[PDB]
């Protein structure tokens, strides 16, 4: 049986094969277990009480009771826990609260914080309602854990009510933390940079504190809301992980620290950094949701675990199963320099390969001829498109193409009409010159005035326009924090601005359900689970080399379904790279992922309009198998190995993509061994007609064959008899 | 020769066998070396100027100088640096500061902050003084940094001045920051616990922010302010 | 299924869940599979046939089929394969052979090499019979592969029939080898030195050739016959593991090549030092039986596989399930100073605290007062002993206890009748003068009429006295060879030697199979399956200090089973470490192991005594557990660990004993987790009364507990309810 169970002194948050066991000692919350499913908990493994020299008690007399020695699940500072805590309050002289368990709840079916995303299809859910209270301050901190009945994640957030006569003051609020027994630990996480996105880094806990953060006002291309908190020695297939996450889209920390006794705490959640929260008696701030998510099969497991939970939960229903379009974008075929006969003719050559869906990319709007002037113009520049939008997208819909489109709505230029009209719209600080990013500023959407403009003016433009789908950018990172009229409300603007973009965009894409939205920032620059709520896929990247987009696919597709994650073959030399790589190779790698078309069809030879064509033929048929099917990695795109190899199971269908990077001489070719296979299965290899029992191809594997050369690729397709 | 010395614009900092090189970029510092002796400076090591995604610009049209990019000795945030700051002042309806290099001085032995403990026997120093103002807050803030002529040590410490007509908070003041290139390195630290003190620790430098501290108003048996 | 099975150009040796899949091509037998079953193999692992520069080829136009990159089951050196050849026969002006696959046959049920250990219990195995000719020197080499129902274990070993009109010279034969896949492998095995035993190490497998061997004459206390090859990665818990073991007692190697492309190759046998094989015309040779073992559950799975095996086809089955005697050795408790008034004390007070065996050590015989002669004269010193042995067993048997006695039969001193009459017999070379260790020479078993002379002397004083255990020594290492006739049959002598050891001990132990024969030599010198064949247990080591053992203890158990570990709690300071341990941890070590007793227990308090009865009364309980019971190791006594811990499960019973080698302070307590329960089976703790389920003791796991202090241990003692 899985859903919360109250049983003395222990509360159980049962998930399917995890479980969540908190003691109330005394008003103090304590974590039992957290792991594979326990039921009639006896506490083999609780703490041993002893005097641990400078670690404090709330008693005279007891000195072997200190919180800087008790396993707990939110962490204070000044009552003699020393670790970083996750909860601090300013209120009338201190920062000190002592918050102490009141009273527990149970609920069933959906709940979640009000103003940011959370999880969806929630029936057989229950939560967990954690009543504490400080009653000197008279503050109210409310933990919720929610269970899940076919995924083994537990979702969490609090809400804090102030219900004192004084204002109160939030400095930090972390969505979830967890105590861990001293044991060796690696952890795992997802880092790199921009073109270099989500790259999987691996290392030792060590004594001291490890983070990752973001102050830039989006998550980041540098690191995402993610850590893996993985037993010593955890491999593909075997070994516990545990993964912490969180559904938000701003400024985030999640870190690990190892404290003086080895034991290990970790915690994602706001970034402290440019955060402070005032509430007025009776207001109350809510946190983002957390997630924490469990496998005993190594990373493969936590990838499965995390894809399904993203798939049923996170992402639109209206999308999670559904094959998404072929697509041509614009953008790298021509950048700013286009119009409407040039847009055709590419709807034309995209229309005979096979294409599904026209994307009209940046420079469509005001006078947005380069990357200067002109964002937050969203007017129709009829002169470039040769008339009406409403013109070119009839032209494009006749062509059998559905028709997308670019917005960037966050961002103003100081060249736009709406900057003339509302310089005081832009994030901006009072006798400050503006700080430049791309040669553009950040709207405040923390004005609700700039939210309703947004609203107003992009419903206008899906309502009176037959769009199939949107591309959401965002390409800078928020500076010069000073719109506020306090410094404290100042220090309320990146969240505010971030309650603002989810109230905007979860309006639109309610609105217009039917609009495939893609969101994007420089690529991958903020690509996470608050925007996945509502963004059913997302350019995973600018960078659209073949084997640059290897290590990027790894990590974008960690712990993220493979359907969310746009890829797009693109012309050669490679635009980022400097690089030429078979046109095959590209091919084989774009469809890793979530397949589109980015190069000048126009000015293709015939032979390349040929492979195109075959390369969209193959994708009709792989697409559910990719977009739809299991994941499994065989072999690692790291900063170590020479090749790239991963498998996708679905039903009767079973195929394999493997990548060599550099060409090797007098070297012995790779035995690559399939998974997840059934070892009485007869599998028949498309290539050669030959049936291999699944057995064979699990524990024999297939020697891979390659000619000479550099950036290769092949592909193995087995149908199961 | 050891001590200070102001050529152009840059600053050489120069204890015995250690070096800290400064450039004055417009009212920006930069950190052009720390390390070995080195006399007459070229720059052959200087941060290659480019244009990288998501690092942006104190003006408009360049957009290849970027306070994201460039090796500094102080760390502010808000003005393209998104890297951990290092000074933060909050006034008024913010705390961005923007100090800008305004004038630099020499001083000779003796000197330190007042009230807390600093280094003695120093008739063989001299003292770099770079005075910064960030002018529309009405805020000073000055550097020091100090040679020895015996010892491959340089000394630092700040002071920060509240020329304004209100009332400033103070949020982030660090004592020492550097800038070093990208390469390969390791941190040895002394940690430990009560009865297992300064515990010598040696790891990889890895990609995101690793730290010890203290929160406990002492700097306990589990970390000591070092790190190698 | 499982047995042999012929299907075209394949052959299939199927034992359960490990195949070995071989292909005759043109008279070339290519290994096509070693590892989990596959049916109906198709090749999809086949080697890629190219021209490798360098490699050359049987024919001239064909470049891309070369021994030297082709998989084989045997290696041959100078037909164009350069690893490590593991057959090559001197015959007439080369040592070049070509053997040509002619034949297969399949036996059923038991066979193996005369003279040599092997396999029993063979009711239900089949025999792969390749018949290989070389048709110009008239050689035959014919391989066996055996498969099992009931293991992962397939055995191996070879004949060599010389069918010429001339003499020929082995010089060169291994008992198996494998080519493996280039891929990341790391390797195991079991090394160390004396009173340091079967020290486990790891190591990457890199590019040339790692190898253990002896050069002793007896496997050696520095290494033991056998190597793992293990995928990269392997844990206690999970990945692939492949164990070559040797069932031989004299010169061995193992040996891993990585050559020139990455493959990888290893092999087991008698070592080509100190060995050379004459054979006249018709006459044969057959090399000893190497097993090879499988498992997919990492290193815990190997020792279970391969413990398994020894138990039920190796170890001899009237003892293999039967509960050994704890037992008194004197050997520390006097040395060579006892006489027949110390004996029956010290027989009394064992004989108090419930021990079941007393074992006269050294110093029985001929003059032997000290360790400096007597070695060859197995006379009764019947003035030491105080009248007859008879009347001494008779005195033993008498106060409850089973009589066993120490023999050194491969021995003999310079100062001994044995050599005064004989002094032709001991191992030298004529013109050089002895090399001496511990003071003695080694008999030359090569010698028929030493041979038969032993198996006089010593069928007399068995059949004479009604001894029920021997312990049987071999206290030094072979030097000086040349006993032969001739240079060739002085190579041939240290083989020979072991053929006339086991014709000898196969002969006593058949003879008088209800003695219990413990093999011993300087401790662990010669702790391996050729001599667990005939000796049921075997004194792990000279080293009995309780935390010196944690490591000797890990290694000796590592691939044999618990049950044939000796293991005394010995006197404080330790004889050999010089070291203090509580009685508990010497207790607990010693019970984690085949538990006798090795102390003056007439010198010891009445506490110690008291202890004692009380270890003996609980261990009484934990024999079958321990003896019986399945092995799980918690936390592994290395290098770098501070601690160890060991589990035994057999039905209702679960047990774990817990060892902590230097005092922490100011450290979080272990988490300790049990393996293999039931998640829903009940629990209950002996000593708190406490019931947990399996999944809480497996998943939470016991906070273990310690007193401050060096060497301390405990006991968790389960019953499932
Ligand atoms: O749910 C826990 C809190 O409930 C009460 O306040 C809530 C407030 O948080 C918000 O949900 O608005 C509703 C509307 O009725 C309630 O006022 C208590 O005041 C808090 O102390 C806390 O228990
Ligand atoms: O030294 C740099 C600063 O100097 C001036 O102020 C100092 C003040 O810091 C303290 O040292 O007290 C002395 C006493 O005269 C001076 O007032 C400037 O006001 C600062 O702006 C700054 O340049
Ligand atoms: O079994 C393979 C060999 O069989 C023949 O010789 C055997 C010999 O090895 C030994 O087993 O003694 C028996 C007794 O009859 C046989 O002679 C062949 O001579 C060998 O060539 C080889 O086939
Ligand atoms: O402007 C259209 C373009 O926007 C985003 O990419 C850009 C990139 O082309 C430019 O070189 O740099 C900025 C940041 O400096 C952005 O990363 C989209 O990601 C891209 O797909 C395209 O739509
Ligand atoms: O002599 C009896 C003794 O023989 C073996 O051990 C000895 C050891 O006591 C002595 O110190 O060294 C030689 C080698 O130099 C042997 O290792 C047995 O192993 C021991 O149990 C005992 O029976």
């Amino acid at each position: 049986h899985m859903g919360v169970r109250i049983e003395n002194n222990l509360f159980y948050v049962e998930s399917k094969n995890l479980s969540l066991i908190i003691e109330n000692r005394n008003g103090y919350l304590l974590l039992k277990h957290l792991g594979k499913t326990i039921k009639n908990y006896k506490g083999s493994n609780s703490v041993y009480e002893r005097d641990h020299a400078f670690s404090g008690n709330p008693t005279a007399t007891n000195r072997t009771f200190s919180l800087d020695t008790q396993r707990q699940i939110f962490g204070q500072h000044g009552l003699g826990d020393f670790r970083k805590p996750t909860i601090q309050v300013q209120h009338s002289v201190t920062e000190v609260t002592d918050f102490r368990f009141v009273e527990a709840k149970i609920l069933k079916g959906q709940n979640g914080p009000q103003g940011l995303p959370s999880p969806h299809s929630m029936d057989d859910t229950e939560t967990l309602v954690l009543m504490l209270e400080d009653s000197k301050a008279q503050l109210s901190l409310t933990l919720y854990y929610t269970t899940f009945n076919n995924d083994a994640t537990i979702a969490s957030y609090s809400k804090l009510d102030n219900n004192s006569n004084q204002e109160v003051v939030i400095h930090k609020d972390f969505s979830f933390m967890a105590d861990f027994p001293a044991a060796d630990y690696e952890i795992v996480t997802l880092q790199g940079a921009y073109a270099r996105e989500k790259t999987v880094r691996r290392q030792q806990v060590e004594q001291g504190i490890f983070s990752i953060s973001s102050n830039r006002g989006a998550s980041g291309h540098a690191q995402t809301p993610a850590l893996l908190l993985c037993e010593q020695g955890v491999t593909e297939d075997a070994g516990n992980v545990f993964a912490i996450q969180l559904m938000y889209s701003g400024n985030f920390e999640a870190f690990v620290q190892k404290n003086q006794l080895n034991e290990v705490r970790v915690a994602i959640g706001i970034n402290p950094e440019n955060f402070s929260w005032k509430l007025a008696p009776e207001e109350y701030f809510e946190t983002p949701v957390a997630l924490v998510t469990h496998s005993d099969q190594g990373l493969t497991g936590i990838s499965h675990e995390s894809q399904n939970f993203v798939l049923k939960h996170i992402m639109l229903s209206e999308f999670s199963k559904k094959e998404r379009p072929i697509l041509i974008n614009n953008w790298e075929a021509t950048y700013f320099d286009f119009q409407r006969e040039k847009l055709l003719e590419l709807a034309d050559e995209a229309k005979k390969v096979g294409i599904e869906l026209f994307v009209l990319d940046d420079g469509w709007f005001g006078n947005r001829f380069d990357d200067n002037r002109a964002l937050g113009d969203w007017v129709v520049n009829e002169e470039k498109l040769g008339g009406s939008l409403e013109s070119l997208i009839s032209a494009i819909h006749e062509r059998g193409l559905q028709f997308g489109l670019w917005l960037e709505p966050e961002m103003i230029s100081v060249d736009s009409d709406l900057y003339r009209q509302h310089p005081d719209w832009a994030i901006q600080v009072p006798g400050y010159e503006h700080t430049y990013s791309r040669n553009q500023l950040v709207l405040n959407l923390a004005n609700p005035q700039v939210v309703e403009y947004l609203k107003s003016v992009l419903d206008q433009l899906l309502f009176y326009h037959d769009i199939d789908y949107i591309k959401w950018n965002m390409n800078r990172n928020i500076t010069k924090l000073g719109n506020g009229l306090t410094y404290l409300e100042t220090q309320m603007q990146s969240h505010q601005y971030m309650l603002g973009l989810y109230e905007l965009v979860s309006y639109l894409t309610e609105k217009h359900s039917h609009i495939l939205f893609e969101s994007c920032s420089g690529g991958g620059g903020r690509n996470d689970l608050g925007m996945m709520r509502y963004f059913p896929q997302v350019w995973a990247s600018d960078n659209t080399d073949a084997i640059a987009r290897l290590p990027i696919q790894y990590g974008s597709s960690y712990l993220y379904p493979t359907i969310s994650m746009g890829a797009h073959v693109s012309a050669v030399p490679n635009h980022q790279m400097g690089r030429m790589t078979p046109l095959e190779t590209r091919g084989l790698v774009a469809m890793m992922g979530n397949l589109g078309y980015e190069l000048d069809l126009t000015n293709l030879s015939d032979e390349e309009k040929a492979t195109i064509a075959n390369q969209v033929n193959l994708y009709k048929e792989l697409r559910p198998v990719v977009q739809l099917g299991q994941q499994y990695r065989l072999i690692n795109p790291d900063t170590v190995s020479n090749e790239a190899a991963v498998q996708f199971n679905y039903g009767n269908q079973t195929i394999v993509t493997y990548v060599r990077v550099l060409s090797v001489v007098e070297t012995m070719e790779t035995t690559l061994k399939l998974k997840d296979l059934d070892e009485e299965g007869l599998y028949k290899l498309q290539e050669n007609g030959e049936v291999y029992s699944g057995a064979e191809l699990m524990y024999a594997g297939l020697t891979v064959i390659l000619s000479q050369g550099d950036f290769l690729s092949r592909q193995y397709i087995f149908r199961k008899l």
